[PDB]
């Protein structure tokens, strides 16, 4: 009965209310990333330049939406009108950098938890890509390429914003073969985006959409979990 | 009677017609900055690539307006439609880089003068922030955050444009602890912006607006004059 | 009879249907450039990251249009709606990086051919600038400056996009006096742009427009051919 069960699981995941737990997971991981990139002085830095620190995290937390607006010519500022989102994001940021005894940070970096957060984040990423594709389809019905790129921007735009932040923080530097970091994330966002676009135009995808959705989420979680448990071979 | 006098001084400064003297002060200082950043070959460089040099100065001279348009999704080109402004800016730029015997440059870098120009510039910056907040309020009445960010963009956006220019000129490089430059400008623009935003929504500011205005300008001039007379302790 | 013949040649060149041969020439040269900038591992790189490689070439192939939209506040994505163009561009890109035995690449880099392609590209660049000016004139009838800048953006915007790509690829680095590369391209686009703008407002240009057009194209081809045959003195 798998294929009837799987179909239900897919519709299940696809209907999950992301706010506020799946969103918070993404914010937490995003803040941890900004904190890791800030260095050993991260805490001193955050206490001396809170506005800058807060900004660095908000930009990364909503990177996909900023890039998306940029591509579509919508006010870059748009995302900041999701008051609930910005508030939740600022609270997480406050907790990650300033919780007493740094408990939040310590709890979030404990492997079992970081792993649970990563799963929730992948679920949320899949939703961002799908939403991005749907939004693009409503604006440019016949532009398959735009639809795909927008979907990818919503799912992997953090890379662009990171560069922007490292330039503004004066730390950007070439990345010419320092280490071998095998990341399939953005390539996976491309595939997911194409798949959702095709699905939206009912073409090569004859499979039940709720099942395809399950597979996309499944692959995201897989590749993500693989890189977390491993280091160089999956 | 101070508080009646002060109130008048505040309304006074707030009504000052910025064009063309307060504007020219800002243009002069902006051009001097681009010239200092260009190096020893600045003059040879400017004589070989005048269009590029002119562009570098216009971008910096109107940085706040370009960033503002960028954030609001308005044509980035908008600022260039202020013919009088662009003309005055181009004239100042021409004089700073090409005046015979370099008199303009020499006069502008003479401490007493550079100090007078700095005062006028701070007065103009305060007006940019306030105007930015008002503009944002008219477009997004309930978005306090957007209003603040726009105000800050109008007051401290030159930092973004500078990076853009150093990338286009091929000179950008990390700024990892070369020297200890204590600049409170942008942090002050943040405060000023918040204050004007609050003031616009008549909340925590029970003080006479014209008096608050005086304080903001006063603090800008102070922090600015402090950094000019000092080097590492104020 | 030259001046009657020349006038005809000018109207001639100006009416040339750019698609698909003049366009393909530009795409081919653009792809060769991205390939040269990718290095010795270019081929391995392209086979491991095709989506990224394809993107790098599309961004450069339509750089002028992306910058133009950016300046005018039009959706940055707009250019991708020229399906025929994007298809032709993707096909050229596919052929340049993956043709069997690399014949396309080998044929395109054979001096006589690269020289022929360069001529066609210069013809196309002239058309981009003129189109850019006309577009700007229709939107902002009295903004001479905007009209000129837009024209220049359409003709020399690839420089901006290149920087963007080197940042995203993690290879950007200062260009502080490594070699002496004498490029007059963008300075020539500035002149061409001013000339077309003036021409559009029927001012200082009393010369037959079709003749001026011929001269502009002629100068582009000249400066371009000069740099190709030479290395340091023309
Ligand atoms: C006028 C210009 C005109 C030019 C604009 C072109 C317009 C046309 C359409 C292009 C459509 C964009 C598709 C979105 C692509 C995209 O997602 O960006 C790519 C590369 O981007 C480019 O090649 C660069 C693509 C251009 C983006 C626009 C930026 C221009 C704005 C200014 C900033 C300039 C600074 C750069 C980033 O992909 P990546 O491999 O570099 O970075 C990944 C990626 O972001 C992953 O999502 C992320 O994982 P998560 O954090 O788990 O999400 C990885 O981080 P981790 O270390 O945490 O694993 C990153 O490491
Ligand atoms: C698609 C991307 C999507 C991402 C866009 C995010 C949209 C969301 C909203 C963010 C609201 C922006 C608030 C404006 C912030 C702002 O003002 O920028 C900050 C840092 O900016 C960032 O962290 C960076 C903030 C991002 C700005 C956008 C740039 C993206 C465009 C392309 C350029 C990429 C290259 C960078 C600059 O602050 P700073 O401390 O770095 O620089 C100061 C500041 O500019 C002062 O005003 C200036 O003093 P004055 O000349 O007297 O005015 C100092 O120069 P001095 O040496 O002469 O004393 C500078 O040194
Ligand atoms: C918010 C910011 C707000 C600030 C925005 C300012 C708005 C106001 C109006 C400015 C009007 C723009 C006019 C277009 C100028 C322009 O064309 O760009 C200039 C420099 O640009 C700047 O100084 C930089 C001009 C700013 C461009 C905007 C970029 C901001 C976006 C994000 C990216 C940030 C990364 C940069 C590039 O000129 P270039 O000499 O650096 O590069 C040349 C040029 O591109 C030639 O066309 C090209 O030849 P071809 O391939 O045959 O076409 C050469 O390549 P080759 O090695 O193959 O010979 C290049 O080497
Ligand atoms: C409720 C809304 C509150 C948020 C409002 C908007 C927040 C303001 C964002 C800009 O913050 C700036 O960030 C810079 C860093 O990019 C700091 O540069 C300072 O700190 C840097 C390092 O972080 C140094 O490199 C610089 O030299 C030094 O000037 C600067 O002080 C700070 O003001
Ligand atoms: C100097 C920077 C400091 C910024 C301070 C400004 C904060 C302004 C908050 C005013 O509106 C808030 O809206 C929140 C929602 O966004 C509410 O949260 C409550 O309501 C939300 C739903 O509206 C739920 O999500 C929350 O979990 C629940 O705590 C909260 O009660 C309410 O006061
Ligand atoms: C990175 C480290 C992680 C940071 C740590 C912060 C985690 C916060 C855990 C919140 O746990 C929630 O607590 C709610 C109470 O606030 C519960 O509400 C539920 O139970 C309440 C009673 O306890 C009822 O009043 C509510 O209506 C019912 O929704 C809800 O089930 C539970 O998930
Ligand atoms: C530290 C890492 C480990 C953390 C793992 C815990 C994650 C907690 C996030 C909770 O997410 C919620 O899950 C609910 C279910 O429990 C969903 O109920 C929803 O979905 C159900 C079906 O799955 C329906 O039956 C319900 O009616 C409907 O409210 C709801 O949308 C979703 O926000
Ligand atoms: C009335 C309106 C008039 C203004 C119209 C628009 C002005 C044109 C802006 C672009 O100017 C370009 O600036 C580049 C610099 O960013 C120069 O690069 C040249 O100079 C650089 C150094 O400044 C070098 O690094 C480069 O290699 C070299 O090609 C290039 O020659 C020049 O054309
Ligand atoms: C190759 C680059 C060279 C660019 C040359 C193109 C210049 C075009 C100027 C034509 O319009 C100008 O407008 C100026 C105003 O912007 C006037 O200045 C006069 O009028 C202004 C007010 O309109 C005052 O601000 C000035 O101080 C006063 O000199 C000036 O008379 C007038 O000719
Ligand atoms: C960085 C180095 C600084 C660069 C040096 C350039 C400074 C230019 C100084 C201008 O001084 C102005 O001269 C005006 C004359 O052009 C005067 O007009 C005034 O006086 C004129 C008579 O002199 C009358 O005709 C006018 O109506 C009356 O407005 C005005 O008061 C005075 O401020
Ligand atoms: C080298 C550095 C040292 C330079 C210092 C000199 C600065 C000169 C800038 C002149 O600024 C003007 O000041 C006028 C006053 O003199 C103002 O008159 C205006 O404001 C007055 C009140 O202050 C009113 O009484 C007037 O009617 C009204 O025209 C006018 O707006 C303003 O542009
Ligand atoms: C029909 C439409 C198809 C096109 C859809 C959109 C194409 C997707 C564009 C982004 O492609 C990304 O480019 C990155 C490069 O900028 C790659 O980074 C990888 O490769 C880089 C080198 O090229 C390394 O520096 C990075 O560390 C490494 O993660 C990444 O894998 C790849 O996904
Ligand atoms: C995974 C990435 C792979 C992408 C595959 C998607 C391609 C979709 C193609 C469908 O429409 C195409 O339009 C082309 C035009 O753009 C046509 O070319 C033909 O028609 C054109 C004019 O429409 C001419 O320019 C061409 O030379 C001629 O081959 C072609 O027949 C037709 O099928
Ligand atoms: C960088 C290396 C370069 C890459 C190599 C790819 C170059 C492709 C060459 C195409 O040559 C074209 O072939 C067409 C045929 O497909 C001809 O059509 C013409 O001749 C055909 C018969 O051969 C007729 O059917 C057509 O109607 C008539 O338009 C056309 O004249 C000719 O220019
Ligand atoms: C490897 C480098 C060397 C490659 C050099 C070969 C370049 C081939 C590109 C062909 O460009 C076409 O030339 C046609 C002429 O042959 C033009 O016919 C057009 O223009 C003619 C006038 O020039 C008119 O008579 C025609 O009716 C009209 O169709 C047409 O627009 C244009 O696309
Ligand atoms: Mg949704
Ligand atoms: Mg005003
Ligand atoms: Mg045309």
């Amino acid at each position: 009965i798998d294929h009837d069960t799987l179909i239900d699981a897919g519709g299940y995941v696809q209907k999950l209310k992301l706010y506020p737990y799946f969103d918070a997971a993404h914010y937490v991981l995003t803040c941890l990333s900004v904190r890791h990139d800030l260095g050993p002085d991260a805490i001193s830095f955050s206490r001396k330049h809170p506005f800058s620190c807060w900004l660095s995290c908000m930009l990364m937390s909503f990177a996909g939406s900023f890039l998306s607006c940029f591509l579509l010519g919508e006010p870059i500022i748009s995302p900041l009108k999701q008051h609930a989102d910005i508030l939740l994001g600022s609270i997480v940021w406050y907790l990650v950098f300033y919780s007493p005894f740094d408990v939040v940070f310590r709890l979030a970096t404990w492997f079992p938890v970081k792993l649970g957060l990563s799963v929730l984040k992948e679920v949320q990423r899949t939703h961002k890509i799908a939403a991005g594709v749907k939004h693009a389809v409503r604006i440019y019905p016949e532009s398959y390429l735009v639809q795909i790129l927008v979907g990818v921007a919503k799912g992997a735009g953090s890379g662009v914003v990171k560069i922007v932040e490292q330039l503004a923080r004066g730390t950007w530097h070439p990345t010419n073969h320092e280490i071998l970091r095998p990341s399939f994330t953005t390539k996976a966002c491309v595939i997911a985006s194409i798949v959702f676009t095709l699905e939206r135009h009912s073409m090569y995808v004859t499979a039940p959409h709720d099942l395809v959705y399950l597979c996309v989420v499944g692959f995201f979680i897989y590749f993500k979990l693989a890189s977390l448990c491993l280091s160089v071979h999956d």
